[PDB]
């Protein structure tokens, strides 16, 4: 009995678009943990949704898995559309509220403790442009970058695991070495 | 000759929207410039806009003010399309690259430097979230939580000018004061 996991694609067509790795992505994590024993669901958030549904399949969830190209250094917006209906549409059930009860306390208020996100995410962008403290990002690493993101999930009371991301995506692509690099990323991440 | 603003209203009807602040500082924001000098065009993203207009709004505008409520943590889904739209299909006029001819320079290749940017954001978390180290935020501040919205806006070559920002908007509503307060951060910020 292993745990339920969600995956999010959040793959978005755009008219330069070199080739499909979110979708592979999703379907190597399906394939992966179909295989080490856990239930998945794919969400494809280009196809639409019904919003109670995905409030649904949150709470199925043990596991929430984004998949997702960097858009202007963050999620397209047809993910943030997508957070910003199930995220607010699931209160009473997702979140409680802010947690407070009147400055201290923000963020305390989430229903879904217990449960973890992780985000995999495709960036053109060097690794070194997050790491490098005299780079554009001065050092803040990935979850830096992602920080908003990764405080609307745990606002509902959620907890990340770590976070998965392919560089240079566009100008020195590496599929198969994706799949492998990420087969163990969830292994060691998921699965332990 | 003052500097020519562009105002980007990105409001939200919501079903439990207490007033409309965002739109009151939208106004606030033109007539304040309006009267010191500059000509001022504001976008409505709420009501759709024409992506072309948009970009040549950003290559007549010196700067560009950001008028917004915060959603889960950033901005509304309709100004992430907009800029994913606006940012995107100015390739050439508003960005050429990502700078890099492969480690290092990323960020660098804007075609807008000159220009200057600001948000104005509208929250109900209150201001310590953000500031106090065992809070949520972790003392990153307002800067720290927008930085992938910061970033998408100095790809393009432009720089920030500091963030003006109202806290607890639901529950310690402050209209005449965050007014008074507003015009003050004008002054301060645009007008020097």
């Amino acid at each position: 009995a292993m745990s339920n996991v969600l995956i999010i694609n959040a793959m978005k067509e755009f008219a330069h678009s070199k080739g499909a790795l979110n979708l592979t992505l999703t379907n190597v994590a399906a394939d992966f943990l179909r295989e080490s024993g856990h239930q998945v669901k794919i969400t494809t958030v280009d196809q639409g949704y019904d919003i109670e549904s995905e409030i649904e399949n949150y709470l199925w969830a043990d596991t929430i898995i984004y998949q997702m190209p960097a858009w202007w250094m963050g999620e397209p917006w047809i993910l943030k559309k997508y957070i910003d209906e199930v995220f607010t549409d699931g209160h009473g059930r997702l979140y409680q509220s802010d947690g407070r009860t009147a400055t201290k306390g923000y963020g305390s208020g989430g229903l879904i403790q217990g449960k973890t996100y992780m985000l995999s995410v495709t960036w053109n962008a060097p690794r070194e442009a997050f790491t490098d403290p005299e780079q554009f990002f001065h050092g803040v690493g990935v979850d830096g970058v992602y920080l908003p993101f990764h405080k609307a999930n745990q606002f509902l009371g959620m907890k990340p695991l770590p976070t998965f991301m392919c560089n240079d995506v566009i100008k020195q692509p590496d599929i198969e070495g994706d799949i492998a690099r990420y087969r163990q990323h969830l292994a060691e991440n998921v699965n332990s």
